[PDB]
């Protein structure tokens, strides 16, 4: 996250830490007791993830490292598009759900977030062009830019599909490390963040993040399979 703030410990239980060989890799949101939504790209090693931190490194007593059972990826998902970047991760077990550790509602009901509204991003990506990695989850409240702003030419020229969002990115903005997770508005996850331009921070080159309620019969089907 760039031009952001330290996150409030445990405030955001749904924050999950998608990790690649011990390493935090990318951001994840947890969505039921067993399953992580995340960004497939983020997948193109041991992939594990972590729970209920705050700090990547301190002891915390909610942390708690999860195995993958299996990695689900958008099945029209492709590495050269930005479309259906998402992904669901089975955890080899049912998290221990506790005030730091909860799933968190996504929305089902399928309308764009008013532009201009402000909508809070977190992550444990990069905290400057640097390249320098925080140590503990960071966030940033960042406002929804309408699509046809968006789609201009000198942004993203026509790759803002329906089932995508903007937000501004001057200055502020998601960044490497935290693509897959969550752009909440109300309380409500509405978007899982995507990489789209690697350039981050610059307002020419807005954010992009898959709206959820887009998703729903995806998801919900990949849970009910695995339920039975
Ligand atoms: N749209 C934003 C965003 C959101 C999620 C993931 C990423 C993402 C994913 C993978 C790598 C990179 C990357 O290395 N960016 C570098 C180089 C270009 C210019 C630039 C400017 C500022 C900071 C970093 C970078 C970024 C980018």
């Amino acid at each position: 996250i760039l031009g952001g703030r330290e996150a409030e410990a445990h405030a955001r239980p749904y924050m999950a830490s998608v990790q690649l060989n011990g390493a935090h890799l990318c951001g994840g949101v947890l969505v039921a007791e067993q399953w992580v939504l995340s960004a497939a790209h983020c997948l193109e090693g041991k992939v594990q993830v972590l729970l209920g931190a705050h700090s990547l490194s301190q002891p915390e007593p909610s942390k708690r490292l999860y195995d993958v059972l299996r990695a689900v990826p958008h099945p029209d998902s492709q590495p050269d598009t930005i479309d259906h970047d998402l992904l669901l991760l089975q955890l080899s077990e049912k998290a221990t759900l506790g005030p730091a550790v909860r799933p968190l509602p996504w929305q089902r009901v399928d309308r764009d977030v008013a532009p201009g509204t402000l909508c809070d991003v977190a992550g444990w990506g990069i905290v400057n062009h640097a390249g320098r990695r925080p140590d503990s989850l960071q966030h940033v409240l960042l406002p929804v830019l309408d699509r046809a702003t968006c789609n201009r030419r000198t942004h993203h020229d026509g790759a803002i599909t329906e089932r995508l969002m903007c937000a501004e990115s001057n200055r502020r903005d998601s960044c490497k490390g935290d693509s897959g997770g969550p752009l909440v508005c109300g309380g409500v996850l509405e978007g899982v963040v995507t990489s789209g331009s690697r350039v981050c921070g610059n307002r020419k080159k807005p954010g992009i993040y898959t709206r959820v309620a887009s998703y729903a019969a995806w998801i919900d089907s990949v849970l009910a399979s695995a339920a039975a």
